[PDB]
């Protein structure tokens, strides 16, 4: 059909929401002492890297990033968004115990992949805090899951699916809904 995607996240939306949550973040935290960003999927990795970089624009310090690399599975054969993480791996610089990690997530959804981000984490430490910034939260969570750092709220219903593209992997900047 026609119309049956639309931009929720043009260019700009997408660098204002970023730089918000920069301050927010930094607000939040009262600096960025012992804060470290994990980026959770490919995207939100990319998301953490350019966070990283506004938060050190603004506060003159560098921000350390790590990746955990989660690919997403069903159980059965419907075509539907993919809700099981698998871990892959993890790559953080440096060590996170009783550190604030921030976790990155281009959308939360089901909160599914947020989860086994926490569980990755304690894996590798005992952080003081896990944090979570993401760049819509398009609701229908599945788990007791809510972010700390929100760029935009988009009502959805379980039928639509939010295309991310990011220039680092996507070659252009956006955020779309798509019925389907």
């Amino acid at each position: 059909g026609s119309n049956e995607k639309a931009v929720i996240l043009d260019e700009q939306a997408i660098r204002r929401a970023l730089t918000r949550i920069a301050h927010e973040i930094i607000e939040r935290n009262k600096g960025v002492d012992n804060c470290v960003l994990v980026g959770i999927k490919t995207r939100g990795i990319y998301l953490a890297k350019r966070l990283a970089e506004r938060i050190e624009q603004i506060e003159g310090k560098p921000v350390p990033v790590g990746e955990i690399d989660i690919t997403l599975y069903r159980d059965d054969l419907s075509v539907t968004s993919n809700d099981e993480p698998l871990v892959k791996g993890t790559d953080i610089p440096v060590d996170i115990t009783d550190k604030k990690v921030i976790l990155v997530d281009d959308v939360l959804y089901t909160g599914r992949t947020v989860r086994a981000g926490m569980d990755a984490l304690m894996d590798l430490g005992r952080p003081s805090q896990i944090q979570l910034a993401v760049l819509v939260d398009r609701g229908h969570r599945e788990l007791p899951i809510r972010a700390d750092y929100v760029g935009k709220n988009v009502p959805t219903s379980k039928s639509e699916r939010i295309v991310v593209q990011l220039d680092e992997v996507d070659q252009n900047d956006r955020v779309s809904i798509y019925e389907n």
